[PDB]
């Protein structure tokens, strides 16, 4: 084959490997190995390629179980953030990798894919501090997972911006902001921060009744540093109804980023 595995990056549910592109210079490639939705995701995939978004990770190739080559790069936003000097991230820094963030995301929408899983850990950072998403749009850790997918009742894109709520916040905390143990943990403590929500907030027909919980803290605690702008963005993206919850395009427009 055209390439070459120089070592591994992670495993999980497939396997992914660093490689050198001996075709094109050497350069590192990124490698996974994995009927028609597969044919399918691949098509939209390739699909979205075309677009070339300098905020998602570029495909390079699909070799004909199956191969698929994607740029590489140094390091995810998790390494980024053990890494990084104290006292943490400039508040500047924060404000513009969100919105490098939140603009993969408004593509990814915009093109009606759900990431369905965004955590630091497939968030990319190049040399530049260009944010690059990657692990998404093809079939461990809940402290991302949003409300609904937690109670299993709503799986749309509202989903994905729960998480960015999550990750906006652990680039002040530099920690994860819910860890949970569990599904039912999980949402437990989340309900500890943002409240039990209203009646009509809670999905019907969901095994978990809003009866199984027990009141609202304020955000400055469990994230210190946040702005007014922050705060307040950060509320609408961890709003408990999927429907009330704001979007990415909606979010690319907030006074945060003025
Ligand atoms: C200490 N050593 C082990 C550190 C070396 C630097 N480092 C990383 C971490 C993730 C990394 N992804 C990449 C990529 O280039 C890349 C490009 C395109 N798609 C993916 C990708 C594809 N499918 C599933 C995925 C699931 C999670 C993350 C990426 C996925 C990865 N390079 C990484 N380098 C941290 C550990």
């Amino acid at each position: 084959q055209q390439y070459e595995c120089v070592a591994e990056i992670g495993e999980g549910a497939g396997k992914v490997f660093k490689a050198r592109d001996l075709k094109n210079g050497g350069r590192f490639v990124a490698l996974k190995r994995v009927p028609l939705s597969t044919i399918r995701e691949v098509a939209v995939l390739r699909h979205l390629e075309t677009f070339e978004h300098p905020n998602v990770v570029r495909l390079f190739d699909v070799c004909t179980k199956l191969t698929l080559v994607f740029e590489h790069v140094d390091q995810d936003l998790t390494t980024y953030l053990d890494k990084v000097p104290e006292p943490g991230v400039p508040t500047e820094t924060i404000k513009d990798m969100m919105f490098q963030l939140l603009r993969g995301l408004d593509f990814l929408h915009s093109h009606r894919v759900v990431h369905r899983d965004l955590k630091p850990q497939n968030i990319l950072v190049t040399s530049s501090g260009q944010i690059k998403l990657a692990d998404f749009g093809l079939a461990v850790t809940l402290w991302y997972r949003a409300p609904e997918v937690l109670l299993q009742s709503s799986y749309a894109t509202p989903v994905d911006l729960w998480s960015v709520g999550c990750i906006f916040a652990e680039m002040f905390r530099r920690k994860p902001l819910f860890r949970g143990s569990s599904d039912v943990d999980q949402l437990g403590k989340i309900l500890d921060v943002i409240g039990l929500p209203g009646e009509e907030d809670w999905p019907r027909d969901v095994a978990l009744p809003r009866q199984a919980f027990h009141s609202a803290q304020p955000i400055e605690k469990f994230v210190t540093d946040i702005d007014e702008l922050g705060k307040d963005l950060l509320l609408k993206c961890l709003t408990f109804n999927p429907a009330k919850r704001i979007s990415a395009y909606s979010a690319l427009s907030h006074p945060y980023f003025q």
